[PDB]
């Protein structure tokens, strides 16, 4: 009963370019962060592990420090995005949003980065 | 950090056997029932959803009907083991268990079916 929905679970992204990926779950009233858990990961890497209001950045894995972060604003939209700063190609692959709040579901996001290239025509 | 652990993450079966997976999350005192969440899938296929100590058998996966246990006498134990009655060839793969108890953590168990062979 409790479910992650995603608008979209392919992105096209451009090299370097800045993208958002959201999940989202249902909010009504108090967001209660004492008993939400947003966790991004890509193949095993911590991108994003928000427990109950607080993040530890020693968790985070190091190809993503400074480059990706939770949109906070975002949650009591009930929208867990996830903002990542001048993509790479090994930014492309599997990522899921897991949340925990009442309920817990989580999804799968593709993610394609185009090589760099200077279209003309 | 709310950690879950597996004692094995690879187990080799017989065709048409019976399997135990484990995974361990710790537990302290009285196992707070209205906080737990246990989640067991194979490629995305709902297996056991244990939500607050209640169960929906009609959003299981077809192929697990009957035959998908949860022990829920090792879970004060803070033991989450799923027993797999009459194993298919197609139960091999990547079985996932997920824990809400506190935190959250996840593990991932490869089951490998032994295609049966006669002595
Ligand atoms: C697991 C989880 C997290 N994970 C983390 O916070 C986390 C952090 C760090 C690490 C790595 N650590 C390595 C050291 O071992 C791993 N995980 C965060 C929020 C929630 C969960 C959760 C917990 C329990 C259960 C369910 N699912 C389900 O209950 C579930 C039920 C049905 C479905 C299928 N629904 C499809 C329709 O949308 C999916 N799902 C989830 C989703």
């Amino acid at each position: 009963a409790f479910t992650v929905t995603v608008p979209k679970d392919l992105y096209v992204v451009e090299y370097g370019s800045n993208m958002t990926i959201e999940c989202k779950f249902p909010v009504e009233k108090q967001l209660d962060l004492a008993a939400l858990i947003v966790y991004w990961e890509m193949e095993d890497k911590n991108i994003i592990q928000f427990v109950h209001g607080e993040e530890d950045l020693k968790v985070q894995h190091s190809s993503y420090r400074q480059r990706a972060r939770l949109l906070k604003d975002q949650l009591s939209l009930g929208n867990a995005a996830l903002q990542i700063t001048d993509v790479k190609l090994q930014d492309a692959g599997v990522y899921r949003c897991m949340i925990s709040y009442g309920g817990a579901d989580y999804k799968r996001i593709t993610v394609k980065v185009n090589a760099p290239y200077a279209a003309a025509l």
